């Protein structure tokens, strides 16, 4: 078999697999197979310049109609709903080939939006329509004194989630489904840990981002609802190219994206169109599992399946808490801290540079070609006594056979150590040829009872 540190590496690299699969009765949709799902209506805006320029406009005053509508009292937007809509319409432009103007129509835009709010009730919390009607582009929110959940958007709250739900209804998105409940979802993972378009909770997924009392949505599109609008406007690959740093100390200029306190509820999914990037979730100190896989998921400050990393996009590095945190490198080439805490580390393939931080860690190898000779992990402060290197996934348990050179015999390892420079590195020879295919090099000296295998 392989350690527990490898099996827990393992459960959640695939805990929240998708496709292929009833979960709840229900078939798991792929994120593909949702952004077909939430794009079922096939009503778009049509660009062209490769790009859609919509304009919108905060009405000042009611529409020809208006009145026939049944909303009860007309009523302009106010500023603060103005600075919450342009974040969310950022928020979409950010991942589609869509931009947001505020403006009135133009010839030469691809289609005008609105905005306002209304009193009666009866017009319900709030809606759009789809950019094929003939209220293309329009959204409404209700705003009595009976409902006040749109008078403040912000940062986490629904008001703000209901300004991007909203905006994406008008781009085409269609709701995940057709006295309903999540037991009507056509598939599992129609809720809001995978798309704000969703009417479900994380809770019917199994996800935790808050408790009883408090509300937590994210601000901006999830997981499926960036797949629903490339799919639909193509993806844009121009937002944040540069290195960016996503959490603490975050980089993204976007508060979605940012955290600065311990208790921060942080619900996103990341887009970025390139670069050298960091998941920074160094400020938590609850436990995390951080999954720096294309499309996967991630178990952050405290809560579950909060955060995600969309499909195409490549991040490379991951800062856990003060937690003991899971990290999962991709193929690239992965900068993986733990910080404080006892970490299990797993840096997939490529030459990964891993560190523990105080703590006793773990540094999990699932294959050979993780960390071969000419691409090896380097754990840049390895405490030998405290921390491991985890073979077991490979060695299933076999155990190796420590010598000072390799006899030519498959399970040799060599345990070195260069006091000049206090590098260590573990060697091994798997398939038995009598020269190392696998190679970790360390910052500290590493014995042979560090290796777990
Ligand atoms: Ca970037
Ligand atoms: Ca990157
Ligand atoms: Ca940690
Ligand atoms: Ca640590
Ligand atoms: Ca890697
Ligand atoms: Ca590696």
């Amino acid at each position: 078999g392989t350690s527990s540190a490898f099996t827990q590496i393992d459960n959640f690299s695939h805990f929240y697999d998708r496709g292929d699969h009833l979960v709840n009765g229900k078939p798991s949709f792929t994120v593909d197979q949702v952004a077909d799902q939430l794009t079922r209506s096939g009503a778009s805006w049509h660009d062209n310049d490769g790009v859609i320029n919509l304009t919108y406009t905060f009405l000042t005053a009611p529409p020809v109609g208006y009145a026939s509508r049944g909303l009860g009292t007309f009523s302009q937007f106010s500023a603060l709903q103005k600075e919450q809509a342009k974040l969310s319409l950022e928020s979409w432009a950010d991942v589609a080939k869509v931009t947001f103007t505020e403006g009135p129509a133009a010839r030469g835009d691809d289609g005008h939006m609105t905005f306002a709010n209304f009193s009666a009730s009866n017009g319900g919390a709030a809606f759009a329509y789809l950019p094929n009607s003939s209220r293309k582009g329009e959204s409404w929110y209700l705003i009595n004194k009976d409902y006040q959940v749109n008078k403040t958007p912000g940062e986490g709250n629904y008001g703000r989630q209901t300004l991007t739900h909203e905006i994406g209804h008008t781009l085409g998105l269609s709701h995940p489904g057709d006295n309903p409940t999540y037991r009507d979802a056509v598939y599992a993972e129609d809720t809001r840990a995978y798309s704000v378009m969703s009417y479900w909770s994380e809770k019917n997924t199994g996800q935790v981002f808050t408790k009883t009392g408090e509300g937590a949505y994210a601000s901006a599109p999830l997981l499926d609802d960036i797949a629903a609008v490339q799919k639909l406007y193509g993806a844009n690959l121009e937002t944040r190219a540069d290195d960016t740093v996503y959490g603490f100390n975050s980089t993204a200029d976007r508060d979605f994206y940012s955290a600065t306190s311990s208790t921060d509820k942080l619900i996103f999914s990341v887009w970025d169109g390139g670069g050298n990037d960091t998941l920074d979730f160094s400020g938590f100190s609850q436990n995390q599992k951080i999954n720096l896989t294309a499309g996967s998921f991630s178990d952050v400050g405290g809560m579950t399946g909060n955060v995600s990393i969309a499909q195409g996009v490549t991040i490379e590095n991951a800062i856990g808490g003060s937690g003991n945190d899971l990290l999962i490198g991709n193929d690239a080439a992965n900068v993986l801290k733990g910080g404080a805490g006892n970490d299990i580390i797993y840096g997939g393939g490529g030459a990964d540079v891993l560190w523990g931080g105080t703590g006793s860690d773990t540094f999990v190898f699932g294959a050979v070609s993780d960390s071969t000779p000419k691409a090896a992990d380097i754990i840049k402060d390895f405490q030998s006594g405290f921390d491991k290197i985890d073979l077991t996934a490979i060695t299933k348990l076999g155990g190796l056979n420590f010598v000072d050179a390799f006899t030519g015999h498959a399970g040799d390892a060599i345990v070195s150590y260069h006091q000049a420079s206090n590098a260590g590195s573990l060697q091994v020879d798997f398939s038995g040829q009598g020269v190392a295919d696998f190679l970790v090099t360390t910052v500290g000296q590493v014995a042979t009872y560090d290796i777990v295998a």
